[PDB]
Parts: C-alpha cells; structure tokens; sequence
C-alpha cells in the first residue's frame, strides 16, 4: 500500500513486530536501559497503528530505512554515549543507513548474564510472561548486535516453552538449567556459524560462495533442474551479501521474498517444502533453511558419461567455464548427499584443474580418461576417518572417547593450551556422539556441520594466541583443506617434556562435590598435563595410570576422611607413576 509500516504490521503481526523493532533498536542503543526502548517500541507501534488507520498521516508513505533512521536519530544522548554512530544522524539517505551499519563494533563488553535461582525467574515470568520475554530479547539483542532478529524469536519461543513446562514440575532446576544450558549452545552454535559464513564470503568472495551454495541446494533439492537451482543460489548470495553487510530491513525481506518463490514452485524444488509453506512469513524463512533432503530420481543419467566418456567435454567446457563447473558440481552434489560440501568442493577443485590442464593438451580424451580415479582417494579419505573415529566411540564411552582425543591432539600440538585443548576435545567427542548414531549416508555431512565450527573456535582462540605455525597454516589455508590439514598433522617429536609440578597434580576432598561435568573437565586437564609432561608415553601406560587415578577417585569419595585419602594414597600413585614412566 502507499505506507510500509501498515502492510509489515498486518503482514507480521503486532507482537512480532514489537519484538523485531525492540531487536533492531537494541542492536544499535546497546546502552539505553530496557525501560527506554520498551517506551521506543510502544512509540513505534501507535505509529504503525496511525499508518494503519490513515494510509497518508504524516510521514506515514516514507521507507523503513528512512523511517528507522528518523527514530534513531530523536534518541537524546547519541554522540554522549556511543561516540562516532552520531556523525551518521548529520548525513542523509541512502547514505546515513549505510553509516549507522559500520559503526557497529560488536565487541562492547556488557555485564556478564547474571542467571538467578530457578523459583525467582519462573516467578517473575508467570507475574509477566510478555515482559520477561521482552527482557530476554533485549539483553541477547544488545550481546549479539549482528544476530539475524528473526532467528532470535525462535530462540525466545523455545525460552517461552522450557520456562512454560519446567516451572509447573516438581523439581523445576531438573528440567529447566538443562533446557537452558541446551539453547545457550543452539546460539553461539549458530551465532559463529552467521561469522564463519560471512568470515568465508569477505576471505574467498561471492563465486566462492556461490560454488558452496550450488553443492547444497543440490544436495537438497536434487530434483530441481540446474537453471532452477542457479536462480535459487543467485538470491541466496544476494540475501548472504545484505546479511553479512548488516542489513536487517533488507536481509530479512530478500530472504521473506526467497521464501515466497519457493513456496509458490515447491512441485518444481523439492515435495518437503510442504509443511514449511503451511507456515507464517516469518517461519518459512527459518523451516526452508533446515529442510531435509528430497529424495533424488532413480532414471538419472551416469555423471561419468557427460564428463570423462563424452567427447564433447572441452567443446561444452569452452562454451561457458563456471556454467559447465555449476553443472558438474549440480550433477555430483544431488548424486551425493552422503558427501560433505567440502568434499564436492574437492571433486569440484579437481575436476577444473584437470579440465585447466587436459583441454589444452594434444590427447584430451586420454588425458582426462582416469580423472575419477584421482576422486575415489579424495572420497576414501573422510569416509575411512569417520567409520575409523565411529568404531573407536562405539569401543569406549562418550568421555573415554575425548580421553582418546585428549591425548592424540595433546601429543600432535602439546604448545596448545590446555584449556582450547580440553574444550575441542570435549566438543569432538559431543561430534561422534551425534553423528555415529547415523549410518554410513548422513555420518559425513553430520560431522561437516559440527567441526566447521569446532574447527572455526581452535582457529579464532590461536590466533588470540599464537603457538603453533602448523596450526596457523591450517587456519589460514582454503576452507576446503581446513579439516584435512589438521587430520595431516603429525605428533611433534622435536617437543621437550614439560617439568613435574606438584600444584598441578594435587587433588583434594573438594573434588567429590564437583558435578559430572566438573568433575571430567578436571581429570581431563590432569590427563592433557600428563600427556605434556609425559607426551612418549603409550596408550597402554596413559590407560594404566588414567586407571589407577580414576579408581584412586571412587575409592575416597564418599568415604571415612576422603581428605587425608585423596592427600596420603594420592602421593603414592604419583610416585607408582614416575616408577613406569622413568
Ligand atoms: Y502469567
Ligand atoms: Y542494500
């Protein structure tokens, strides 16, 4: 209609629409307390409501840009508290948007989350479920300045349901801390995946992107002719671009439009749209996202037949490079979707160079005659690592598999710290418990999902602290070769054992009201230390004394004077253990 604001407000709904303009508001005002912005948004809506009443009110027919700017800039103290985001208040359209989106450091140290007991939150959230959702928004908001508004309502509708259920149970800390812990994972799970994507696209550029994009749809909708799956990844780069560029207002209606497309051609993408186009506008952006894979055509051509056995390879190749390469890629990936993206971006890498190489040699068709032959070792590799790595998890426990980890990395990079060391190792260990519960077909892109992460983490808190030239060459090598650089590594023979320290090796009785996960992260840092200290010790000795430590702990917890135990026997352990291992 003449006005935005109606339309979004009717084509939302009013307490969505307070909830994303409360997110858009916190995101930039990361200072002003809650009490303000809540006044901002009520400001906000009895507007939208005049626009949605009179079509042409004052300044009812401006843009959303323009609109959200004009608000931003009546806050009173804007130069007085945020410093330089003032200077874009002084500019104009499209200009002062465009200003506002840069200065926004993301990095503003806040007061770190003050959770309360279990009984005071669910009683102020019964008191006032709206306001205490509000509250949630507006403190996550102002922490993760970049995190996409919408994806931050579906973590607030599952906040609303954990403290909805885990309020009105018996023991309401054994349902909820859980439920919490869970979701605070889910996002800055998600949150360093919006970074690595954006990260990726700033390093390796759009075509870069635009080859990633290809190798998924593919895989999600391997039925979708390649023109289609073109058009898709073509929308898909420019709604990433705006996202990454930090553009709320134009993100999130590039991806409601996206959304719209392919609800409206579901019969010609994929049948598994069917429930996410059932949905709102706002949730068919977030379900299209996690769609799981169509079921792929049983009468599909042999991929080896239009690019090794064809003659026609280099004439078809000539015609149109990164066409021919999308279709390839196309061709391979929704074959494929027991392959990593990763992978097929290897096969894909391979191919071109093979292509760059036999095309304008004096025999192609003998020179690229055995090209699949160079693939079945690239393929081999991952699938041989993860069947490898499954079998061990199955062998031993989900914790005595991060002892394994533990001490494979610790003896490969023994500079690292024991901290980054313990927590990769733990996460590695969560991988093969959520991936080896698969088979064969969905093992590889399960475990791609969760160490690209993992692997982004380590990479990120090196570079904060250096240690490693080996590890800062598999963080600053191609993403594609990230995992398989690290796989490469070698155990460090050139290392010097740390020396014995006595304070890092003493335990006491305060050791026995540790939780679980306490309790673990404990004697996993006493394993990291002793592989540093002992890094050519075997696995049977490692075992031998992780053992004797292990049985030394549930010999004295809950025991007659668990002090004067875990402080006399514990010596001789020690002692029992510089006995075997010189
Ligand atoms: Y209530
Ligand atoms: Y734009």
């Amino acid at each position: 209609h003449k006005s935005e604001v109606a339309h979004r407000f009717k084509d939302l709904g009013e307490e969505n629409f307070k909830a994303l303009v409360l997110i858009a508001f916190a995101q930039y005002l990361q200072q002003c307390p809650f009490e303000d912005h809540v006044k901002l948004v009520n400001e906000v809506t009895e507007f939208a409501k005049t626009c949605v009443a009179d079509e042409s009110a004052e300044n009812c027919d401006k843009s959303l840009h323009t609109l959200f700017g004009d608000k931003l800039c009546t806050v009173a103290t804007l130069r007085e508290t945020y410093g330089e985001m003032a200077d874009c208040c002084a500019k104009q359209e499209p200009e002062r948007n465009e200003c506002f989106l840069q200065h926004k450091d993301d990095n503003p140290n806040l007061p770190r989350l003050v959770r309360p007991e279990v009984d005071v939150m669910c009683t102020a959230f019964h008191d006032n479920e709206e306001t205490f959702l509000k509250k949630y928004l507006y403190e996550i908001a102002r922490r993760h300045p970049y995190f996409y508004a919408p994806e931050l309502l579906f973590f607030a509708k599952r906040y609303k349901a954990a403290f909805t259920e885990c309020c009105q149970a018996a023991d309401k800390a054994a349902c909820l801390l859980p439920k919490l812990d869970e979701l605070r994972d889910e996002g800055k799970a998600s949150s360093a995946k919006q970074r690595l994507k954006c990260a990726s696209l700033q390093k390796f550029g759009e075509r870069a992107f635009k080859a990633w994009a290809v190798a998924r749809l593919s895989q999600r909708f391997p039925k979708a002719e390649f023109a289609e799956v073109s058009k898709l990844v073509t929308d898909l780069t420019k709604v990433h671009t705006e996202c990454c560029h930090g553009d709320l207002l134009e993100c999130a209606d590039d991806r409601a439009d996206l959304a719209k497309y392919i609800c409206e051609n579901q019969d010609s993408i994929s049948s598994k749209l069917k429930e996410c186009c059932e949905k709102p506008l706002l949730e068919k952006s977030h379900c299209i996202a996690e769609v799981e894979n169509d079921e792929m055509p049983a009468d599909l051509p042999s991929l080896a037949a239009d690019f090794v056995e064809s003659k026609d390879v280099c004439k078809n190749y000539a015609e149109a490079k990164d066409v021919f390469l999308g279709m390839f890629l196309y061709e391979y990936a929704r074959r494929h979707p027991d392959y990593s993206v990763v992978l097929l971006l290897r096969l894909a890498k391979t191919y071109e160079t093979t292509l760059e190489k036999c095309c304008a040699a004096a025999d192609p068709h003998e020179c690229y005659a055995k090209v699949f032959d160079e693939f079945k070792p690239l393929v081999e590799e991952p699938q041989n690592l993860i069947k490898q790595n499954c079998e061990l998890f199955e062998q031993l426990g989900e914790y005595k598999f991060q002892n394994a980890l533990l001490v494979r990395y610790t003896k490969k990079v023994p500079q690292v710290s024991t901290p980054t060391l313990v927590e990769v190792s733990r996460n590695l260990g969560k991988v093969g418990s959520k991936c080896c519960k698969h088979p064969e077909a969905k093992r590889m892109p399960c475990a791609e999902d969760y160490l690209s992460v993992v692997l982004n983490q380590l990479c990120v808190l090196h570079e904060k602290t250096p240690v490693s030239d080996r590890v800062t060459k598999c963080c600053t090598e191609s993403l594609v070769n990230r995992r398989p650089c690290f796989s490469a590594l070698e155990v460090d023979e050139t290392y010097v054992p740390k020396e014995f320290n006595a304070e890092t090796f003493t335990f006491h009785a305060d050791i026995c009201t540790l939780s679980e996960k306490e309790e673990q992260i404990k004697k996993q840092t006493a394993l990291v230390e002793l592989v540093k200290h002992k890094p050519k010790a075997t696995k049977e000795q490692l075992k031998a004394v992780m053992d004797d430590f292990a049985a030394f702990v549930e010999k004295c917890c809950k025991a007659d004077d668990k002090e004067t135990c875990f402080a006399e026997e514990g010596k001789k352990l020690v002692a029992a253990s510089q006995a075997a291992l010189g």
